[PDB]
Order: structure tokens, then sequence, then C-alpha cells
């Protein structure tokens, strides 16, 4: 199983501070078909960060519509990003759920239209504080997961990542431990609904917080195959978060 | 009052038929000094149209965020958009009020976000067939207007768009008198709650279906100043209806 390292600049960055970042970046020596490093910038910043990047890194864009080509002001659709050989999409990032009210239908959509058009997908799922206390974890999970799941026909282009929300902003904070066991769930799911060849074949990644100091834990977990970096992966010690799967 | 003539290429193209109808746009030969010549391809699509496009052509992206920079995946700021020297923004376009929820309260704070950061922008608002059956067209525009209005401190950098949904997909046809009736009443509004000189020297440019055939008739009418063209400037075509402007 592959390693997945990605970089979720978010809505985050200028021409000048990313010329720096990618600079940075390029330094680390690493073999592409030994990890998978994606870099998801802003979409009016793609063509900049990719030209910058080497290409053992990859890139790919923050959203991408469900509709098609047409009149849909605003949106990125699934086709103008294969022509752009734009090779991934987030899909379903919690940010996205919670301020654009982007639901499980939609995620579904975006998938199955990325999918048609030869578009890796990093598709995002997770539980809120609310959900978490009252002990719907799995459920919900099992709810997110099973409403796209089945739409998967190849397990190398689509990522899964678990995103507690309950840890992001709210003063708590996911351990190890715990996340290993959602993500042996969330493989769990995938294998009675898919099979065992795919569930071992698909890649989890951890969406919380991540940083220089706790990669090296999360990583080590069986069923934390990388993870979706934030803020971190806006700082050149993002290697450091890379190297930590090397 | 300088005429706007504005492409809404909306969700469409590849990076050949923009090669090929930027070509064609640069052919036409007019003085961006005497007519405002706008252009808002997809966010991915923005440098390559800003590098195939001549000078005398602004471009702008179709949509911006209400947040600043920050955790919002997908999201493109005014930040990041000023960063660029991205000149125009499209704000409330019916397709993302219809399709992705946006409120007026959203185009109110986007506005802000546009202006704070020295953007230019292009603001939508229009009644549905149902509102317009109703007798309610004024009465929705009124409410629309007025719920962004009051940002405006230059009366040159915001420009208003006004899109009859009733005449768009319904089957049903605006008038060029129907339209100017309705310009008329926007115009009034923006005279008592800003001043006349403002009143007199913004532009509202009409939103609705626009061709080669119709174009004449529309910006002849005293309060059309032009328009937010959708299809049609995805064609060559699209020359003509700019000629009816010089």
């Amino acid at each position: 199983r592959k390693y997945f390292v990605a970089a979720n600049w978010k809505c985050n960055g200028t021409l000048e501070s990313i010329k720096s970042l990618t600079n940075s970046f390029n330094n680390l020596d690493f073999d592409p078909s030994k990890l998978d490093v994606v870099v998801f910038p802003v979409s009016v910043h793609y063509d900049h960060t990719r030209k910058l990047l080497q290409s053992k890194f990859s890139t790919g864009i923050q959203n991408v519509s469900k509709f098609g080509n047409g009149s849909y002001t605003g949106e990125v659709s699934a086709e103008i990003a294969k022509d752009l050989n734009i090779e991934y999409v987030i899909i379903g990032h919690f940010e996205r759920r919670k301020y654009f009210h982007e639901t499980d239908e939609d995620v579904r959509e975006k998938l199955q239209a990325s999918l048609k058009n030869n578009l890796k997908a990093v598709v995002c799922f997770g539980e809120s504080l609310e959900q978490r206390e009252q002990n719907k974890t799995i459920e919900v999970i099992t709810k997110q997961v099973k409403a796209f799941v089945d739409l998967i026909d190849n397990f190398d282009n689509v990522i899964l990542v678990y995103e507690p929300l309950f840890a992001i902003g709210t003063g708590k904070t996911a351990t190890p431990e715990q996340a290993q066991l959602v993500h042996k769930e969330i493989r769990k799911i995938v294998k009675d609904t898919c099979g065992e060849k795919q569930a071992n074949q698909i890649r989890i990644l951890y969406g919380g917080s991540v940083n220089t100091e706790n990669c090296s834990s999360l990583i080590q977990q069986e069923d934390i195959d990388g993870f979706l970096v934030g803020n971190a992966s806006l700082k050149e010690s993002f290697v450091d978060i890379i190297k930590s799967a090397m």
C-alpha cells in the first residue's frame, strides 16, 4: 500500500509565498513511484503552482462541480479538469459540507463525475463533536462512506480521508490510537461492500490536525496510509512531514 | 457613461477552444478607454485566457469567497484575486443563487470583501417568473439591490446586472421596453439611496439572453449600459455584439 501525503493549501497563498514554498518542496528528494505527494493549491493558483513544482509532485484542485460543462457560473467541471490534466480533486471536505451545504448526494455525484473523467479523488468524511459524544461515530461514518463507496471501480484512484471534526477547533485532540480504530472500521466497511482485495488496496488518510510533531506516530498506525495536511502544508517544515512517510 | 460588455463563459471551454476564441476576439479593433470589454473564464482557465487576450480586454473571475484567506477549501478570496491582479468578479449570478444557495447576505459580504480589496464587481440580481406573475418585480429587485447598494463607495467599480429570470428557460422573452422599465427603476433606486450623481454614473447591464440579433435594440435603451453575455460569448460572433456598443 503506497503512502499518500497531500497538502491542502485551502484558501491561502500569493504568487510569492507559493514560489518560495514550492522551492523548498522541490529540494526534498523522494521517489514518486514509492510515495504519492499531492499539492492542492487554489484554483487560480493551479497553473502557477504546477509550473513551479517538479514532476515528482502531483497537483489537484480543492473542489469540482457535480454538474458537467454548461451554465453553472463559478464552477469547475471534471471535463475541464481532465482537459487541463489536473490529476486529483478533493471532494466532501468538511469545510465545504459545513460552509457550502455540500451533502452526501453531492459527494456522490461529484465522485461519479470525477471518475467518469479519469480524475483521481480524495474523498473526505467524518463526524462532528456532537455526533461523537452521542456515540454515533461508526454510524455516521458508515452512512457517509456508503453514500459513494459503491462507485469506486479502481481502488488506486480513490483515496479516503477521515476528518475527525470533533477535534478540529474544539479544544480536543485525536490520538493515533483513536484514529486507528476509526480507520480500521472505515476499511472494514470497504471490505464488506467491495471486497478484501479492494479494502487492502485503498488508502485511508488522516485528515485531522497533522504537524511535524505527531505525523510519525499517526503514519505508524496500521490503517493510516498518510494524511491530508492543513496549515502545516503552508510551511517549509511540511517536507519533514513527507519524510515521516519515506 | 461608459458602455460595458462582458463575456460570462460560465462553466465552458477547453484550452483549445479558448485559444481559438480569444484569437477572434483579439482581431476586433476597439479603444478600451471608450468601451469596457470583460471576459470571465473558468478560474482554472484565468491564466491561460489572460495571456491569450490582449490588454484591451479586461478579465475577471465568475465568483469570489465571502471569507478572506484561511480554512475555506475550494474558495477563492478577494485577497488572492488582488494578488493576481484580477480586475473583476461576478457576484450573485442567479446560477449561484439557484444551485449554490447564495443569498443576498452572501452577496453583501462578497461585495464588501471585493471592494475592500480593490476589485471591481459585477453584481447580479433579478426576479423569477413566479415573482413576475405576481407583479412583484420592482419589489423583489428593490429588496435585492438595497441589500448591498449602501456599500458602493465608487460608482465606477461596481456594475449592476439585471437578470430577468422569468425569461430564462421559461419559453418567454424579455423585450427591450420591458428591460428598460426595470433598468430605470433600478437606477431610480440608486438615485434615492445614493444620490443622482452616483445613479447616472453606475452602469446597469442587461443579463438576459443576448445575441447578435437583439443586442442593438437593447443597448439603444436609455438605462441599459451593456450586457453580461452568456452562450453568445462562446462564439466568434461575440465580436459583433461588442461592435453594437462601439
